[PDB]
C-alpha cells in the first residue's frame, strides 16, 4: 500500500501542465476526456512516486477563501538546499508568489512555499 | 525532483492517524507540536512513496461545503483488484461512507471512492 497520486481540480487545465512541466520537471501523459461529464485530465509523473492528477470539469468551479478543513498542500523535493534557493529565485523572478522565502522548519525542512498559478499551496522541499 | 508528501488540515488528530494506520497500514512518526501556533503534526508513511502529513492548529477551522477548485484527493493503491474490493467492504461495515463502488473507471482505474472520517475523499486503487 502507497499513494499512488494526488489530484487538483483546476480551471486552465494546459496553463497548469505546462507550469508543472516548466519548473517541477513533470511529464504529461495523454490528455483524457469525458466529452458527456465535461471532464479533461492529465496525469504529470515525475522522477518517481506519486503523480499529480491535473483535472478540470465544467461544473468544478467555487474558489475556497483562506485555510480551511481538508487537503492543505503537496511538498515537492528538489534534493539538496542549493536547489530550493535556485528553484524559488526563478519562480520569483518569473513573477509567482512565495508565500513562504526558504528556511529551515521547526519540523526540519528546508523549503519555500510558492503559489501555483491558480493559488494553490507547494512547499519547495530539499 | 518528485512528491515528498500531501498535507491534510484536520480537527481532529488522533482520530485521523488511527483512521490511516488501522485501514491503509501507515505508520506514525512523533507527534510535532509548536504550543505557541497552536499547531500539531504527524507524518504518516506507507510503504514506500509519498508521505501523508496529517495536521490541525487551533486557528484552521473552516468546512469547504462541496466539489471546489484546489487540492481534490489522493490515491492509495492496494495493488489489486480483489484488495480494493476487500478493504472498501471492511470500510463499509465499520460505518464509513463509500462515495463510490469499486469499478473500472473510463481513465483506467479499478477503485472505490471512501470519505475519511473528516469527509475527504480517498480513492481506493488496484
Amino acid at each position: 500500500m502507497k499513494i499512488e497520486h494526488v489530484a487538483l481540480w483546476t480551471t486552465n487545465l494546459e496553463q497548469m501542465k505546462q507550469f508543472y512541466v516548466t519548473y517541477f520537471g513533470a511529464t504529461a501523459n495523454d490528455l483524457y476526456e469525458n466529452k458527456t461529464k465535461g471532464f479533461n485530465s492529465y496525469f504529470l509523473s515525475f522522477e518517481d512516486g506519486a503523480r499529480l492528477e491535473i483535472m478540470s470539469r465544467t461544473d468544478v468551479t467555487g474558489k475556497t477563501t483562506g485555510e480551511n478543513l481538508g487537503w492543505a498542500h503537496i511538498a515537492i523535493s528538489t534534493g539538496t538546499k542549493e536547489a530550493v534557493d535556485e528553484l524559488t529565485e526563478k519562480l520569483r523572478q518569473d513573477g509567482f508568489a512565495i508565500a513562504g522565502e526558504p528556511r529551515m522548519t521547526g519540523d526540519g525542512y528546508y523549503e519555500s512555499v510558492v503559489l501555483d498559478p491558480e493559488g494553490n499551496r507547494i512547499e519547495i522541499t530539499w
